[PDB]
């Protein structure tokens, strides 16, 4: 029986670091991992070796395709060794679980290996697989717990030719034929993955746009331009009645168009279904607890991520609010220093999101969508790649930065970013939204030149003085 | 006949053309001199865009070439350069931006003019053509934004053959055997850092105890030194050069010294590249008649306006004071030309960062700990290395630190130090973090994207500010 201050189930983003957190804190934390690693969702099956494949994908793209011959590096013959590329992405994944691991020892956090379930305001029971079983005596429990796959009824995950997010990241075979049942940001990166890998990629969504829920339209319709050109295939406002497999192997995917009628099936060799990703949270004592989850199986919780048991809290991809790594992270942190007497405050409007295909998509704040249903008054401001030194130096110009600021104030509310270096120049927009910076305030920053980054400081010129220098 | 208007920009460089779309639209009538055949000055012509360039192919060859893409499982039967392809890519970008400018003023009706331009009037500028032709310009205010030219070594002749320029060594015809860089400073490691990728052996020697230039903070210096050295750059640092010869074979034989004394040596070279420095441009100019007298440097000195002795005349960019780059004479000519017009007039040189386009890249911006000391600010440091960053390792592309150094007391960012890849770009939300005298604890309490090599910035501020990072 071991007791500590703080009980995290679950080692994913939010659960690890809040562990490390609560311990750096002063705090005895224990936490509570059922899986082999340490790490979640987001280290093992998730961000890094998605991220992993999409920069090995991208880099065969440029060595396959016309670009390294435009700058005259020139290849007789270019071939995937499959099992080479994914072996880099298990290389990361493997470095990092484990440096999970060596911050656990480095900050004193018990690590327990278990399936977690609360049994007591004040206990927690971790069961091993062998089935013996370890009981955490504490004053807080931490719920860290995540997210699954949301299944697709009629249709059913073998992780071999029906195919979850894991399935398509370890594909032992470059499909000729797939198809991907969702649009979202999942979906449009593992299928950009394996259409750079020679594969004939479709994707099947129920909405209107592509890349989920959140992003602002133009640069949603624009993404789409850009990705149908390279060859990925999109079937939207369209519906998937059902699946079925095949003597030969393949599969026949059926669909209709979401207002109805319109029937159709279209074949593959793999079928890749990301319609979303759940709150997960079976088994785990709420029940009995009377913690009741909402409508979507999210844990409620108050702004200081308290359960209505106050000594229970929740986290992460298990609470409402975008489900992203950083998010959970942060989550955990506030919810920890709460804990420790800290105020908790989070503004959900300033967590990024990011697309990791080639062009990246990045924006932070409200789309244009968003201002006009709070009825904000809003200028935009707009640049292209096209006229940014740097792209047209690395001769890739796809693309725009695209400033939502305030009328009158000229605060920044949105920033849109479409192009190369998204991923990382979205942190400078969340910087300047975080101390409510204005258009003007960024405009006068002195940016590096060349840099990708000069588009977002002139987009912010636009927005603010209604004109920019280069454009 | 004679021009009139109401600002005269002499020089078209990232200072000149900025500063002269910019006094359009504040309403001021505006005519811009450029005596060369293209508009975009140093930069676009001879400068940023073609080494950044040859620096982003020359780095995919790299990739392509050696052991990277094949640890991806990128797998090629042969790779081979062609130089004359790689040159065309950077010659196309030059030729898409200096047109680009072009459209630019045409757009902003700016009035551009093609000569020598001299001051021959407190209120006049005469503009020489090729030709002889003269067109004379009767103006309220000028605007002086004659650049730079590359520093020569006294003794040794610039050929642009094989003892080359920055401008020779951009456009050389074929990979050199072995390369010698007089000077160890950013223009002279860019450079000699692409030819070493395409296989030539390159040696850098510098007068100076340290890569990188003046301002680099002296550890991210050390460790960028070291990375180099492990990619095939040679150094020879405390090294004074006594002269060059060439050989009737065609080679260099450079003589060289330790700066203390002894150690003479010689060193062979199929090309020699002379990258000791830049100076003001100010050739007849027409300053002396003025009464404008250049300072020991050869630099216009101005007042906190940007104005001259003659307080209708102006000076900006390289030709002043203050760090000899693109994107401070670029601000320089916008606020300059925004005083002409009333408007409040500053810059904080300290906010302007420094971007070195290896890889991996080094950029930073502020303090370095030696400033910091010198001024006795007392600082705190945290570090954060890429090998623990999650995107950085997801990509295999490991090497480096973020260094932050905060104020004690105040908690205050006083320079920001990035050695890695994606340095270039992130070193400008550090910028922006300076600009409005943000803290170690601000910076880390902003929500940064997972995985984003920007996580470093926020773990390191993190560590300078609250002692401890999450992930190391
Ligand atoms: C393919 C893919 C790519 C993604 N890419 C990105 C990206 O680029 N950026 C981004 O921000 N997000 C990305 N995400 C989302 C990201 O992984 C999640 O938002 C994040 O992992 C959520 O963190 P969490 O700690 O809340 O949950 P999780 O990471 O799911 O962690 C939950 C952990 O708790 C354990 N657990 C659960 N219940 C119990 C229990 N009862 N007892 C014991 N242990 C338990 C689970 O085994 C798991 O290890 C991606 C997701 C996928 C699937
Ligand atoms: C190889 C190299 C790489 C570089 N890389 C970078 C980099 O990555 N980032 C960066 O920030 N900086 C870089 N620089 C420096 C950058 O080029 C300069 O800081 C910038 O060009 C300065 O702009 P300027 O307008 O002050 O001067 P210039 O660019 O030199 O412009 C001066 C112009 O005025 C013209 N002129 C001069 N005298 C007269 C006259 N009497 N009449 C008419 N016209 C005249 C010249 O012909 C020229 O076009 C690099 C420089 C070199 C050489």
């Amino acid at each position: 029986p071991i007791d500590a201050d703080v009980t995290v189930i679950g080692s994913g983003p939010g659960g690890y670091v809040a562990a490390i957190k609560a311990a750096q804190l002063g705090f005895k934390t224990v936490c509570i991992e059922k899986n082999e690693t340490l790490g979640g969702t987001c280290l093992n099956v998730g961000c890094i070796p998605s991220k992993a494949l999409l920069n090995n994908s991208h880099y065969y793209h440029m060595a396959h395709g016309k670009d390294f011959a435009s700058r005259g590096i020139e290849m007789s013959e270019v071939r995937l060794n499959l099992d080479k590329m994914m072996e880099q992405k298990s290389t990361a994944v493997k470095a990092l679980t484990g440096g999970i691991a060596h911050l656990f020892k480095q900050n004193k956090v018990v690590h327990v290996n278990g399936y977690g379930k609360i049994t007591g305001k004040n206990q927690v029971t971790a069961t091993k697989a062998d089935g013996g079983t370890q009981v955490i005596d504490t004053k807080n429990i931490l719920i860290a717990t995540g997210s699954e796959v949301t299944p697709f009824p009629g249709i059913t995950i073998d992780e071999d030719t029906i195919v979850s997010s894991t399935g398509a990241l370890s594909l032992k075979k470059v499909p000729e034929k797939m198809v991907v049942i969702g649009a979202g940001v999942i979906g449009v990166e593992l299928g950009s993955v394996w259409q750079r890998l020679g594969a004939d990629v479709t994707a099947v969504e129920f909405l209107g746009h592509v890349g989920g829920v959140g992003i602002d339209m133009e640069i949603s319709k624009n993404f789409q331009r850009i990705l149908q050109k390279q060859g990925f295939k999109f079937k939207l406002n369209t519906k998937v009645t059902g699946a079925t497999k095949k003597s030969d192997g393949k599969i026949d995917v059926s669909i209709e168009a979401a207002s109805g009628g319109k029937a159709e099936v279209i074949t593959c060799d793999v079928l890749l279904v990301c319609i979303g990703r759940r709150p997960f949270t079976k088994n785990l004592g709420l029940e009995e607890l009377g913690i009741e989850l909402d409508p979507r199986g999210r844990i409620p919780v108050n702004t200081r991520f308290q359960t209505k048991i106050p000594n229970i809290y929740a986290i992460g991809d298990v609470v409402a609010g975008p489900m992203l790594a950083h998010k959970a992270e942060d989550e955990g942190i506030i919810c920890v220093e709460g804990m420790a007497g800290g105020a908790v405050h989070i503004d959900y409007n300033c967590v990024p999101s990011v697309i990791y295909t080639h062009p990246e998509v990045a924006w932070v704040g409200k789309s244009e969508e968003q201002l006009k249903e709070e009825g904000i008054e809003y200028k935009v401001g707009k640049f292209p790649f096209a006229a940014n030194s740097r792209a047209k130096t690395n001769a890739d110009t796809d693309g725009m930065v695209k400033i939502l600021g305030q009328k009158s104030t000229d605060r920044v509310l949105g920033a849109h970013i479409l192009g190369p270096g998204a991923g990382e120049m979205v942190n400078e927009a969340a910087l300047a939204l975080e101390y409510g910076a204005s258009c003007e305030d960024i405009a006068r920053v002195c940016h590096a030149h060349p840099t990708l980054s000069e588009a977002f400081r002139e987009a912010n010129l636009a927005a603010s003085f209604g004109k920019s220098i280069n454009f």
